[PDB]
């Protein structure tokens, strides 16, 4: 009990090598129809966080910093590769030159906890239930900003917990130094982000979670979710379903911040189950964005990494799957190696059919466009169960991403749409703890 007595300080050795190659369907390209060199690197992250306990039970602070080092990289590779840091050091002033290595100080926050009431401000990542996120490579991007929230404790009849965060900053893991929010324009200044947001808890495997954010004077955002595990024939059926919509305040649907016509939204439906040692997944999206955009973000500045926001459907197959009218079904399974005697280990695979995905609808584009795409992936994984590198994980990941047009990549209207594409992603990852 006490600021040192409980401290924690743990660490991190992070690897990670990716081959990515995609097809060039300019016409008049050199490359015409074939796949070339978009992403080559290795790059290793090392990462070191200190974690004291409560002083009088009721303020601590957290400090934490990481490290990029690059290790080999192609003349093709393209930037940011966002686990190395960006060669420009704020999201504003991003000119995809290149890449480089160095450390930034991604936690540093005040925490307080009396009570039923916590909170933590500083350079912080969002632990509620709010709609905001912060971006994910190895380390997590941070705010610069507070949070604080409560829990409602009803017993046996259940638990509300609700939650409030606000930051001014924000700073991606690829980059070292926070930036502004700004609008769609990269102009104009967005003062704030915040949100509130809550959970329900029945403690009956029935989970209720809802939460609205706002970009200050531009864009508003909701989410909720209703998560219940069930049996069917004895076994754990997971089951969830999800909304998220956004909506923007510019009158004018030609001004280059205008986003969306009215609301856009996101909505999902996940089913899980676990038979002996196969774990299925199966889920399947809809999309409507109307707008300058087409397609539904779940971040409120538009901007690539200028923030991030919550969204728990991800199928790991390269496409977000989230254009205008899109709809799209994800189905996959890993099976655990355990009865093979391989403890730690598991091989999966995961295909996903889109249709009906259909362009921004400001009027230079064709309307009348249908695109389609799909993908298919690999996994293996495998925990270490030895003792010295007790806990590491070693991950392969391949991805074979199939768009059935020849629009050449991000054109047509489809802005967040690319050609097809393989990937090949190598990771480790091997914690330690100091004291
Ligand atoms: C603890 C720990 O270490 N890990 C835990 C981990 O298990 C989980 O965390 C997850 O980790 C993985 C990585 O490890 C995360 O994976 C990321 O997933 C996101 C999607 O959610 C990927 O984001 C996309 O990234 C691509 C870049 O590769 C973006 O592509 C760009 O998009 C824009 C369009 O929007 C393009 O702009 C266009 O540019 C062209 C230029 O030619 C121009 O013509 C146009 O004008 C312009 N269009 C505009 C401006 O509108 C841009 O060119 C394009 N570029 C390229 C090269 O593609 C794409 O937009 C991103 N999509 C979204 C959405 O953001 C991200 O790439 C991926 N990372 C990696 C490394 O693969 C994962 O997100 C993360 N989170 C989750 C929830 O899983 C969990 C476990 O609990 O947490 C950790 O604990
Ligand atoms: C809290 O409310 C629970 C959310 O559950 C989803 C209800 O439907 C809302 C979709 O707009
Ligand atoms: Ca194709």
């Amino acid at each position: 009990a006490g600021f040192i007595d409980d401290s924690t300080l743990t660490g991190g050795i992070y690897y990670w090598q990716r081959e990515r190659d995609r097809k060039d369907l300019n016409p008049d390209s050199k490359d015409y129809n074939q796949y070339t060199t978009n992403l080559s690197h290795s790059t290793a992250n090392l990462s070191l966080d200190f974690a004291s306990g409560y002083a009088w039970d009721m303020f601590g602070l957290d400090v934490g910093a990481f490290t990029a080092i690059e290790l080999a990289e192609s003349s093709a590779s393209g930037h940011p590769n966002e686990i190395a840091f960006s060669s420009k050091n704020r999201t504003y002033d991003e000119d995809y030159s290149g890449d480089k290595g160095g450390v930034s100080l991604y936690k540093a926050a005040a925490k307080f906890k009396y009570g039923p009431v916590w909170a933590r401000a500083g350079y912080i990542q969002p632990s509620g239930q709010t709609l905001l996120a912060p971006h994910w490579s190895f380390m997590p991007g941070t705010y610069q900003g507070a949070e604080a929230g409560a829990k409602f404790d009803y017993g046996d009849a259940g638990a509300l917990s609700f939650s409030y965060m606000w930051a001014d900053k924000y700073k991606a893991p690829w980059h070292i130094e926070v930036d502004d929010f700004r609008q769609n324009d990269k102009k104009t200044r967005v003062s704030y982000l915040h949100s509130l947001g809550a959970k329900y808890d029945f403690k009956n495997d029935l989970v209720l979670e809802a939460a609205f954010g706002q970009a200050q004077g531009y864009v508003n955002q909701y989410f909720t979710k209703a998560s219940y595990k069930f049996d069917v024939l004895g076994n754990p059926l997971t089951t969830s379903y999800q909304f998220y919509g956004a909506e923007d305040r510019i009158s004018d649907k030609n001004d280059p911040n205008s986003i969306y016509d009215g609301l856009a939204w996101l909505q999902a439906l996940t089913f899980g189950y676990t038979t002996g040692q196969f774990n299925w997944r199966l889920e399947g999206t809809m999309v409507k964005a109307e707008g300058n955009q087409g397609f539904f973000l779940q971040r409120m500045t538009p901007t690539y990494a200028s923030s991030n926001g919550r969204l728990d459907v991800w199928w790991d197959n390269r496409s977000d799957f989230n254009a205008n009218g899109e709809k799209a079904v994800y189905a996959g399974v890993m099976y655990d190696l355990s009865n093979w005697n391989l403890p730690g280990m598991a091989v999966g695979g995961s295909y996903v059919y889109a249709w009906d995905a259909k362009p921004s609808t400001n009027p230079i584009y064709d309307q009348s466009q249908r695109l389609k795409e799909s993908a298919w992936s690999l996994d293996a994984m495998y925990t270490i169960q030895e003792g010295r590198a007790k806990g590491t994980l070693i991950k392969l990941h391949y991805t074979q991403y199939d768009n059935h047009t020849n629009i050449p990549s991000w054109g047509g209207g489809y802005g967040n749409i690319f050609q097809d594409e393989k990937d090949v992603k190598f990771m480790v990852i091997a914690p330690f703890t100091i004291f």
